[PDB]
């Protein structure tokens, strides 16, 4: 059966993180809580020009615990870097699936190439939650670079799906998950139709970042808006007006609680007295 549109929503006003991230929330757990599990949240950091510079700018070392941080980036770089010494580079096109687990402590800034050149930067971040049992897991990276992200063309007019998690015609994405979900992104062309096919009782959530897009012949969606579809059915049409980027996000929820706090989200308030008391104790450590 088909997925039914249930509800959007369109965020256009922009808040910074750090100096060197200006996003539009287009979804929180915070606002929606179990209605988007696993997924957490969703900043897009839609193209902004960054003039040439000597400084670093971005955030400074933050704390995380319990979940995933997606980095993927469509203009410019970013650079990250942990106490533990790790971090790398993400290009453009390149993603950084990083588990948080049981903790990391870390910045993100502009690649050093980046700043120096300057230019547009365009970027997503999404945090996906784990299962209860995955949380206090050891932290661990997955640098995936461009060239290893299956790439399916949808028709003979340049639409095309990543498949970053998960997958999609056969096609086995890039990141390893705990959860059974999926994350495809990509650029739908202005006059083609497509019909996309989901995991029967998974969450789905149609992120349009820019353009213009019409899911199920009814619900038309323009740029930084979320929607979020029925669980019951299993496909769904989106037919773009205009050049469109987006991304699919798809899950088996994970049916378990939510309590966050910042940059922690465990299950318990317990569990997040224990976060704030490892952090304010000095236990995540320091970056040099
Ligand atoms: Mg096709
Ligand atoms: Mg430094
Ligand atoms: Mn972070």
């Amino acid at each position: 059966a088909m997925k039914k549109f249930l509800g959007a929503y369109q965020n256009n006003h922009m808040h910074w993180v750090g100096d060197g991230f200006p996003v539009y929330n287009l979804f929180s757990y915070d606002r929606l809580g179990q209605t988007l599990s696993p997924f957490l949240l969703l900043d897009y950091a839609a193209p902004y020009n960054f003039s040439p510079t000597t400084e670093q700018q971005g955030v400074g070392s933050h704390p995380h615990r319990g979940f995933e941080t997606v980095t993927i980036a469509y203009q410019g770089e970013v650079t990250h870097k942990d106490s533990s010494g790790g971090g790398g580079t993400i290009k453009t096109g390149d993603v950084q699936w990083m588990t948080a687990g049981a903790g990391v402590l870390h910045e993100e800034f502009h690649s050093p190439e980046f700043a120096e050149h300057g230019g547009l930067f365009e970027m997503v971040q999404l945090w996906v939650n784990l299962p209860s049992h995955s949380k206090m897991t050891p932290g661990k990276y997955q640098a995936i670079e461009a060239k290893d992200i299956p790439d399916i063309a949808l028709d003979e007019h340049g639409s095309h799906l990543r498949v970053i998690a998960g997958e999609y015609a056969d096609a086995k994405g890039a990141a390893t998950t705990f959860s059974p979900l999926n994350v495809w992104d990509g650029k739908l062309v202005k006059g083609q139709k497509h019909t996309l096919y989901v995991p029967e009782g998974h969450t789905t959530l149609v992120v349009v970042l820019e353009g213009a897009v019409v899911v199920n012949d009814t619900n038309r969606l323009e740029g930084k808006t979320v929607a979020i579809l029925s669980r019951e059915g299993v496909e769904f049409s989106l037919n773009a007006e205009e050049d469109t980027k987006f991304l699919v996000l798809t899950g088996q929820p994970l049916n378990e609680p939510i309590e966050g706090y910042g940059p922690f989200v465990m299950n318990t308030k317990a569990e997040i007295m224990e976060a704030i008391n490892d952090f304010n104790r000095g236990k995540f450590g320091s970056i040099m």
